[PDB]
């Protein structure tokens, strides 16, 4: 009966080729890091103590903003948000938050990013059921392979390397493509853990090499 949105070993990349940034292109957003940081948050469902499943997503952020661009939601520390419930993998509307918001339909965009780090569950009573990174003009479109709105989707062993028990996933992915159109741009991790308990202490290390850049392309 559950609304359940798994993505396995998927590797989707869309867009024009890597932008060779020229004099007329404009950097409209850039975030980066000077050191590693770790998100460390207990995952659990309020109001439902049913054991065995934790579905959550990560708003992906970097701590430094390029001082020549406007503030944007991709600046800060990454954070974890539970799905609507144990049997509902959707997210509340108020949590469906874009990294960047466009104000001009005619704009064409290019993105350069690196996402490097590690997801770790705590202890030995949980495993990673699925995990994927997604850049898209929609929030959690499903199945993502069916949407041209999905620009980058990297899941499972296409996202990173797991330990023997799938307690950890260590990743280092890049994306560099152009000619993108959107109203709103989303950059997230979508995760589900399966296990024997009601909660887990979840850690996500974002390595200092992680960064995000957005260009408006010269027409």
């Amino acid at each position: 009966d559950a609304i359940y949105y798994p993505v396995g070993d998927v590797d989707i990349e869309r867009g024009g080729p890597a932008l060779e940034v020229g004099e007329e292109d404009v950097l409209v957003a850039r975030s980066f890091n000077e050191e590693d940081y770790v998100l460390d948050t207990i995952a659990q469902y309020p109001n439902d103590p049913t054991l065995g499943k934790l579905t959550f997503m990560i708003d992906l952020k970097n701590q430094q903003k390029d001082q020549n661009v406007a503030d944007f939601n991709g600046v800060g520390k990454s954070k974890l948000t539970m799905s609507l419930g144990y049997k509902d993998g959707n997210y509340p509307s108020e949590s469906q938050v874009p990294i960047y918001t466009s104000q001009d339909v005619t704009a064409k965009y290019a993105v350069k990013l690196r996402l490097k780090g590690e997801l770790l569950v705590s202890g030995d009573e949980w495993m990673i059921d699925y995990v994927y990174a997604q850049l898209a003009s929609l929030f959690q479109p499903y199945p993502p392979a069916n949407f041209p709105e999905v620009f980058m989707c990297k899941g499972g062993m296409k996202l990173g390397t797991f330990d023997s028990f799938r307690r950890t996933c260590t990743f280092d992915i890049t994306y560099d493509r152009s000619d993108l159109s959107f109203s709103q741009l989303y950059f997230n991790l979508f995760i589900n853990l399966a296990g024997q308990k009601r909660e887990n202490r979840v850690r996500l290390r974002i390595d200092k090499e992680s960064y995000f850049e957005l260009y408006e392309q010269s027409e």
